[PDB]
């Protein structure tokens, strides 16, 4: 075709999930814009021991420039997949993709060792800000800017009443599934206090001993692009998760009381059809130039209506924060 971004991807074999993942990333406007304006050359990290000397970021840039040139109805991501395979010899490809891009473009030249401190008695605000600052001392890139948020973990040990509060970064949110359910039900279930199994207990440093310490997670800060992975694999759970296309307001789940509005509009959806033993991934994506929705099935690109987006096939959701929309301003 002749419109940039309406470009499919040939199936190199099975390459599970990679094409739909690339389409989700391709239709993440700030990421694609960063690559198309050649802002990535300045930031290529050539001797990061955790990176590919820039080869992942370079191959992704070439692929994205091809997809948004308007010259192709579909291309092959063969060089990109080759580099990704060298970075990750082998599931959730997305974490490895985001990590490969991040390290290839990390502004930190040499990561310093940071001694972990527990929250002690300090306020959540102080400890969260400390953790975010420490993270940026080790990880600072366009991938952090777009995708990273901060979550809280509270572990309470019944043996010695010890409470361990830690704040940790994330680049996507894996949600448990609660029969039809709403997305907010999955978020709510994500933040509920749980009892760790005997198969997965906590090593209490005060006790030098593992056992059933309660664990509860909380969202501290949410990124410009919130990636929400619905945990359908542990047989495959096909529950219809009803999620909004527009105006997802996350503020009720944020425990940072000085946080911003965090309202989101959906931009992409990774679908899976079948089960693990037999399955295929596709994607819905909103095109950044005309605002319409499209369906990407490898090389095939076609028009879509919002009627088709919310289905039980929905597997990963890409949301963009309304205050980060390019060329748009809220009051
Ligand atoms: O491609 C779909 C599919 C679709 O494009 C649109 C709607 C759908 O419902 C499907 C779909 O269900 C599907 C598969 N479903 C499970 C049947 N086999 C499972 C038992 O082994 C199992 C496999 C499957 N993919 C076959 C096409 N892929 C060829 C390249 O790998 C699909
Ligand atoms: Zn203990």
């Amino acid at each position: 075709m002749e419109q940039p971004g309406l470009c499919g991807l040939s199936n190199l074999g099975n390459t599970c999930f990679m094409n739909s993942a690339i389409q989700c990333l391709s239709n993440t406007p700030p990421l694609t814009e960063y690559f198309l304006n050649d802002k990535y050359q300045e930031e290529l990290n050539f001797d990061n021991p955790l990176g590919m000397r820039g080869e992942i970021a370079k191959s992704y840039a070439e692929l994205i420039k091809q997809m948004w040139s308007g010259k192709f109805s579909y291309v092959t991501p063969r060089a990109f997949k080759t580099q990704v395979g060298r970075f990750a010899p082998q599931q959730e490809l997305l974490a490895f993709l985001l990590d490969g891009l991040h390290e290839d473009l990390n502004r930190i030249r040499k990561k310093p060792y940071i001694q972990l401190k527990d929250a002690d008695g300090r306020p959540d605000k102080v400890v969260a800000e400390e953790a975010w600052e420490n993270h940026l001392k080790r990880n600072d890139s366009i991938i952090v800017d777009i995708f990273h948020g901060l979550f809280k973990s509270t572990l309470v040990c019944p043996e010695c009443a010890k409470i361990s509060v830690t704040f940790d970064p994330f680049c996507y949110l894996t949600l448990p599934l609660a029969s039809k359910v709403k997305l907010k039900d999955c978020i709510e279930l994500f933040t509920t206090k749980e009892k760790l199994g005997a198969e997965d207990p906590w090593y209490c440093p005060n006790c030098k001993e593992h056992q059933q310490a309660t664990k509860k997670l909380d969202l501290w800060s949410l990124p410009p692009v919130l990636v929400v992975h619905l945990k359908r694999f542990s047989d495959k759970l096909d529950t219809l998760v009803d999620f909004p296309i527009n105006d997802l307001d996350m503020s009720e789940f944020l425990i940072n009381p000085n946080a911003g509005p965090c309202r989101y509009n959906l931009i992409a959806v990774s679908n899976h059809y079948g089960g693990m033993g037999g399955g295929h991934y596709t994607a819905f994506a909103k095109n950044k130039d005309d605002g319409k929705w499209y369906y990407f099935d490898d090389s095939s690109v076609s028009t879509a209506s919002e009627d088709q987006i919310v289905s039980k096939a929905a597997y990963v959701l890409f949301y963009q924060r309304q205050d980060t929309f390019s060329g748009t301003g809220f009051f």
